[PDB]
């Protein structure tokens, strides 16, 4: 299942992630 509590494309604070 997929709740839509916050998830990582709809995130106003996304945290930086590693060097891609």
């Amino acid at each position: 299942k997929f709740p839509r509590a916050m998830p990582i494309w709809a995130r106003p604070d996304y945290n930086p992630p590693l060097l891609e």
